[PDB]
């Protein structure tokens, strides 16, 4: 029974409770531990230890970071339910994830992204996606967010041909100053937008007020934000134990007409001093500091909102050097079958099982390999270049045999890695 948790949906830029018609808030906590990573959630006897602290904690959201899409969730995902508890999950993971230095939106994402939406989307108490975080995370990286919008635009078209319900997809950003207004107004513009935004937000620190922290500023900036906007980290600990006095003022009156809510940063201490518990060496649960004050604050608050029935596409910010270099024009859908059929037909091969870098580099001065290349700044995308690492080095390592000329099956690179592919001779 998922009876305590109906499914929550978006009108405007609120959440709604979609059984009562109560405007949602999140009241948060971040719950990760550190396949490189740890999913909890996919083992019962860690989140069922959590769960009762965490409904002590009286919050009724999860953020995850990662989850494995090949394990089972039903268990705790039912647990969570029954103490109203809500997820917000993100599609990437740190070993794949649209890297801001040298950004793709390929085939080997998507796939990624897909397999976390099939796993997941049963679950009437799962919240939102975030479709990256914090990808673009200065002014010397904007140029990644055209790749990020691709990817929001993919994952709601493939959960709305899926059966699934459709689960929102949103974005969460961090707070540099010289980028965050450019930022939010680009996944709002044009005619791909995120669903919901999540700013994770340190601006608050120790006894700080509403005024001095900047949260005035930034709530005034957000004003009027066409989709639900939220803090989907908290928790600034320059000041210990922390008080988390920012919540009196998140859900008062003032923010909690623009703000859905936050998340705090997190269950789990892990020598960074973000955690509110402690897991000892018996592997049970040890109370810190924090844990005392969170829970009060979050007990204490009482967001007022409105209901559901009481309650001009955005201009993209213009390119300027050094500060803004995000191309309206996004990179198209990754295609696995157009990608598929060059594992089919290449004559020359590489296996993932880097010295990729090495490697392009070499291969793209002896051929043109403008068909993999992708410019976020420009808005150019080559014809291969939503296909994967490998398949795009073995297109051009391809290119190379066929310009030599050999035909002696004698791929023109040497790697244990590289082959000759014999259902290339095979008469995509
Ligand atoms: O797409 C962007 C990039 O994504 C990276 O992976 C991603 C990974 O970095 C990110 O990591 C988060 C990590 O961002 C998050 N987190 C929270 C914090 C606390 O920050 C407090 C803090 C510290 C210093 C500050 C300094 C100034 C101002 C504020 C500060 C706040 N630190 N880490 O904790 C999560 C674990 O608890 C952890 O999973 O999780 C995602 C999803 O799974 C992967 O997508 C990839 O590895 C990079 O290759 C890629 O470029």
């Amino acid at each position: 029974s998922f009876e305590k948790t109906p499914a929550i949906k978006i009108v405007g830029n609120k959440f709604f409770d979609s059984e009562s018609g109560e405007q949602f808030f999140i009241k948060g906590i971040a719950y990760q531990l550190q396949t490189s990573y740890i999913d909890a959630l996919a083992d019962p006897k860690i989140c069922l230890r959590d769960i009762p602290f965490l409904k002590m904690l009286g919050v009724n959201t999860l953020r995850v970071y990662a989850i494995d899409p090949t394990k089972s969730h039903d268990i705790c995902m039912e647990a969570l339910s029954a103490e109203g508890m809500y997820v917000l999950l993100d599609l990437s993971e740190p070993d794949i994830s649209i890297n801001r230095e040298n950004p793709s939106w390929d085939v080997h994402i998507f796939e990624r992204y897909k397999s976390v939406i099939d796993a997941m989307s049963s679950f009437p108490n799962l919240l939102g996606y975030f479709a990256g975080n914090e990808v673009t995370n200065d002014h010397t990286n904007t140029f990644a967010s055209p790749f990020v919008k691709a990817a929001i635009r993919d994952a709601k078209e493939y959960i709305s041909h899926s059966n699934h319900r459709k689960i929102p997809v949103g974005y969460s950003t961090n707070d540099d100053a010289m980028t965050r207004d450019n930022l939010a107004r680009y996944f709002v513009c044009g005619d791909v937008k995120a669903d919901f935004y999540g700013i994770n937000m340190y601006e608050w620190c120790g006894y700080s007020t509403y005024g001095t922290s900047g949260y005035r500023e930034r709530t005034k900036e957000f004003e009027g934000y066409p989709i639900p906007v939220f803090f989907s980290e908290f928790g600034c600990n320059l000041v210990r134990p922390r008080p988390f006095t920012e919540v009196s003022a998140l859900y008062g009156n003032k923010m909690s007409s623009v703000w859905s809510g936050g998340l705090a940063y997190m269950y789990f201490e892990e020598e960074n001093e973000y955690g509110v518990v402690k897991i000892n060496d018996n592997d049970g649960v040890d109370i810190l500091p924090d844990f005392k004050n969170l829970k009060k604050e979050f007990a204490k608050a009482d967001p007022k909102g409105i209901t559901e029935e009481e309650y001009e596409s955005v201009e993209c910010p213009h390119i300027a050097v050094g500060v803004w270099e995000a191309n309206e024009k996004l990179p198209e859908t990754p295609d696995r079958s157009k990608c598929a059929c060059l594992d089919e037909i290449l004559p020359c091969e590489i296996v993932p099982f880097g010295k990729y870098e090495e490697y392009f580099s070499y291969l793209c001065s002896k051929v043109d390999c403008s068909d993999i290349l992708a410019n976020g700044k420009t808005g150019e995308y080559g014809e291969f270049s939503d296909c994967s690492v490998e398949q795009k080095l073995s297109l051009q390592l391809s290119k190379l045999y066929c310009k030599i000329g050999a035909n002696d099956r004698h791929c023109p690179l040497n790697d244990k890695n590289v082959y000759f592919n014999l259902e290339s001779l095979q008469p995509c």
